[PDB]
């Protein structure tokens, strides 16, 4: 049933992602000293100008200058020409900090969860590849292998598919577009070559690369001092690269800067969890699980399972399987997924879904 | 095939929407004097602090102080206590302004379009009601009828559905949550009453309100000097309320602040257009049209039509109907949809899809 | 030997003075917990936007949000229309805070000290009156007596003099100009009347007011929402109203935000001290003491005493009196003047010289 | 009558002076297109962050981005490591711009003027040398002769004097302190040597240098990425280096950013003019002319001439010479001194007094 699909991802230095990371680093910094710290913060950045905003009720002593600069350094902004230097940039902190199982969902909400068997991660090939492509250039940047590579990058992967009496099989990577920031002493010709051999061919399965696959490497020519200015970076503006790459459904809630008490984060994670568990348990090849909550109520106000005619069990057979194996009440979610743990910054770039190192990515047994 | 769904929308004073509007007012201000002005700007705001960023290549003389303050005044921030006064707020302009049919799409892209017959607008009931609810309080604010009403509001509408040998029929509004900023001299009891009688019951069809429908009006109590702070307002962070309320598919591109040359805006509008045309022409009851573009190429690199088994014609019958009635090349899109016109600010709040006053919302004939 | 002279002073809400006070409040906040805290900070403000900058090496835990807002509240900005509300203004903190007798002067320097017997304070009548005029409207503002009075004011006092076989005798207040911010419900006519009866006539000695004295009260008409925007307030820009009102000599060093280790502050205070001591001890009627320091050296590198032919003893008789009664080495100065004490914020408005409540204003005995 | 004196001056890249220059470049930019433009602006800066504030009523089209960046480039900030790059720094413009002989002084005021014959410029040796020292390193920076020299510097010159049956004769330069920002590839030993041979000895007259003169070159060691940060740069904070180096009298008014209608600027220039004219006409060796104005009145409300017993004519003989050769009414001052001319930015660094290229520095004939 042929159709094509494109997804994108951004590197650790893309301005928006710089902000998502700093906001989550501030969340990690509080969890380590107070796992009940209430965090609600966001970051805004513009060329060596970082603004930290937010209301956080906690009881931990934090050096925000330190957690902001350390995060910029980790991302790789240490020199001047790169567009950012953690040692010299303006970190204006305008953050306000106070001090002091069957909970109940804050804010009516509707979270979505998605999983597909086209990849071992149970994520769309398109977004999986987009993320790995960025992940790989960071590796090469940090190992020393490609020392011209700078932090800011963008990746787009378009794959041709075909349905299958149920749903979704990738056939080939139709085209790949990558742009990455770089140092001056490196030719456009040398960058393009390294991008194809060392990053693309080193992450994309042979099965998908072709004699026709189109490559668009550094299409706009040069991106040197293109460091994060990107006309103002912001938190919460990369909602689709943080999730499914345009593939499931998304209600609009951003993750970074919000602690584990916000259903937007927790519940979204819980819904991914059940979606991944279901395909993993052989119960379907592709699922879109929809969980609704009602302001005040703890127990979900209606969960819906949408297989795309890819399950043998039948929605409202699969619904019992979920109601017998999962307790999606907010509090139980944070307890089961170990959501008080400072794992948030790693979550802030390269996607929240797909990587197995996250609790919600470990499939539950599922006794059926 | 019962399921439930929730959508949300925000008023003209919600900080993010304040930013989306100012960005598009700056786009309008340029189009009026140079329809070829190249605009790429964003706004950030935080309590009487508005920052305008961006790169715009144009040849028009614009008073940004004037277009930023006029926009805040239009939204309704003229007094102090409201959280914003266009006469006193800091408008820091950091914008850089330069001077000098078969084009070809910039940036590989994948735009989505959606339409459904559950409402005359051809939009999900859930998001249509969410928007109308906010639209109505603005009317009452502006007429004088509810003079305690301030600009910032948030609305959530959750409707119970049932499929139908094809797709999607709303049955009832299960619950409604609304919070709106307000003046001090007005009781929580008086606000709640006016919200039910004068806004909810004056916009939601009798068929959907019930003796059980749940109302959550000003749940968090008061929201007086609330105003646009939300710790920070940003452009491009309300991507789902600008489109389908979590209903079609969304690849991630924001609209406000980008001119008509960006496929993220134009092509998204074009895809809504054909989706709306298709259901209007009786060819399906619900569609998800997917249009792909390839960097450099003008003609779409693959359009996909997904009816949900609600068309009698059959995808790749309906695809010919689209290829015989539409020319989705970028340049033809801006020409046919009159995209050089300064209509953008009206597009910046209450949704981009649904309102008939926009070119992309006038269904094309469709000769089949 | 007739001549005329004018001086000015500003109220606690003048933007520059708001900054001088916040910077010194931050200095007080550190001294109370670490009398060796090394403070070097400055503040910038612009309508409900306060930026705290600086490098301070100390070991005290301080809530800068708290010391900034408390200082704005103390000044009297609690409501919206006033141009500032400590509860709602943006306090962006960009401060960096580290942790860990015969000292020796940092930076070559030349401090000046001045005293005159025309007033009991040993300060020029012109600046003394200018300050008292502002001090009095604050009293009336804070008592309740003139409840329309807002924080920001400016005062200028011009007095006609006559020399006297030595130096300087005030004869009459030639003209007085005062502008003070105010609430809307108060007539220009009522403000002008209260300014003459209740503030001017209540602070200026009858001996100096005349049937000709000129009054310029609220000359520019109304100053209501004239709250601190004053197109950006700053620290260190009110160097002459902080000292002698244009009367001694001033080398350029600002006081606020600098701890007691900076010769600019300490030594200036020490020089005022000896100047006041000398006239107090009957040794001259008017003095300009000049103390020089050499980078690295502790003992002053040359002190000069300039009486204006008003001493009977003779410069270099008076120099021995000073060398026998004072040890102006930096460290001894901070020890004798109790300069580790958090008295700095009170120093930040209404002048550093004149008020007896400050150590440097208590005249030393002087054994001659 | 021996005494010693010290003065200081700062280079074009000292943060405060960066701000004084940008403010005056904005004033120049308006005068060139509207000599009646009413300018009242100030600049604030902090590491690649420049904020332009102010109210200017004018009728000229100005590209503030352009006049701010051109000014930073002129100063010499083009590379990254220098602490500033006009191509990458944040220039946030928050300026508001409107449109539409016997005038009469605005604001009661008291301006001071000073001149002395110890140098051909008729300025204190101490401040003349301090300025020339900075001027010289800029020359060498700009010529290529000392290519390690960066824009930010500070200079202090302390000279030993002796009175003379009238007033003030310099005897020798006691000590000189200079610190200048620099590039990494240059030794402290090489910088110190070049500062003594090529800048100090190339500007200070042999008569004043000695075998004992003390040199303090780059005392704090290195100052590489120093650049303009000083935690913050502001306009109007270098009031004494802009005038007499602590030598005449100063009432407190800053110059930069204020147009020629403000008596603070104009009248201060007028008072320097007569002071310079008087000593030039042989009528005294040292003068302190004091001109007072009354709000509303055009003709000066009392001018006082203080020779220090160095004139043969006698104050109130010299007063007639001034009243017969000068018309210090505000409007006549701007007309005679050609104050509508865009010469202000050159006035913004290296002192307002002393350089003959300025109208107020050309001595008037003086018919006695
Ligand atoms: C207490 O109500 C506050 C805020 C509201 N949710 C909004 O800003 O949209
Ligand atoms: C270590 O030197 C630094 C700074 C120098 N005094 C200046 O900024 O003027
Ligand atoms: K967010
Ligand atoms: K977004
Ligand atoms: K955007
Ligand atoms: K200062
Ligand atoms: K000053
Ligand atoms: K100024
Ligand atoms: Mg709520
Ligand atoms: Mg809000
Ligand atoms: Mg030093
Ligand atoms: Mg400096």
């Amino acid at each position: 049933g042929a159709f094509m699909f494109t997804s994108e991802s951004v590197g650790e230095g893309h301005p928006d992602k710089i902000c998502d990371q700093i906001s989550d680093a501030v969340l990690d910094a509080h969890l380590k000293q107070d796992p009940n710290a209430k965090v609600a913060c966001e970051t805004v950045c513009k060329t060596g100008m970082v603004l930290l905003c937010g209301e956080i009720t906690s009881m931990a002593m934090i050096d925000y200058q330190r957690v902001v600069r350390d995060t910029i350094k980790h991302i790789g902004y240490d020199d001047s020409a790169k567009g950012f230097d953690f040692k010299t940039c303006n970190v204006l902190v305008a953050l306000e900090q106070q001090s002091p199982e069957d909970v109940g969902a804050g804010d009516q909400g509707l979270m979505f969860g998605y999983a597909t068997d086209e990849t071992e991660e149970c994520m769309p090939l398109t977004i999986v590849l987009a993320h790995k492509l960025n992940t790989r250039m960071a590796d090469l940047r940090r190992s020393g292998v490609l020392p011209w590579l700078r932090p800011d990058s963008k990746t787009q992967v378009t794959v041709q598919y075909v349905q299958d009496n149920g749903a979704v099989i990738p056939v080939r990577v139709h085209t790949i577009v990558i742009s990455v920031q770089h140092n001056e002493d490196i030719t456009l010709e040398a960058m393009r070559e390294a991008l194809k051999e060392q990053v693309i061919k080193a992450v994309v399965p042979a099965k998908y690369l072709d004699e026709d696959t189109i490559y668009h490497l550094q299409p706009s020519g040069r991106f040197v001092i293109g460091g994060p200015q990107g006309d103002a970076g912001v938190t919460g503006r990369k909602i689709i690269v943080d999730t499914y790459g345009g593939w499931g459904a998304h209600g609009g809630g951003a993750f970074s800067g919000k602690d584990y008490t916000k259903v937007d984060r927790s519940a979204a994670y819980a819904a991914r969890w059940v979606a991944k568990s279901l395909v993993k348990a052989g119960l379907c090849r592709r699922v879109l699980v929809q969980v609704s909550y009602a302001i005040g109520v703890a127990e979900p106000l209606s969960i819906s399972i949408f297989t795309y005619g890819t399950s043998k069990k039948t929605e409202r057979e699969l619904l019992e399987v979920v109601n017998k194996n999962f307790d999606l009440r907010p509090g139980v979610i944070v307890r089961d997924l170990d959501l008080k743990k400072p794992i948030y910054q790693k979550t802030a770039c390269y996607g929240h879904f797909g990587r197995s190192e996250f609790p919600w990515e470990v499939p539950k047994k599922l006794v059926f």
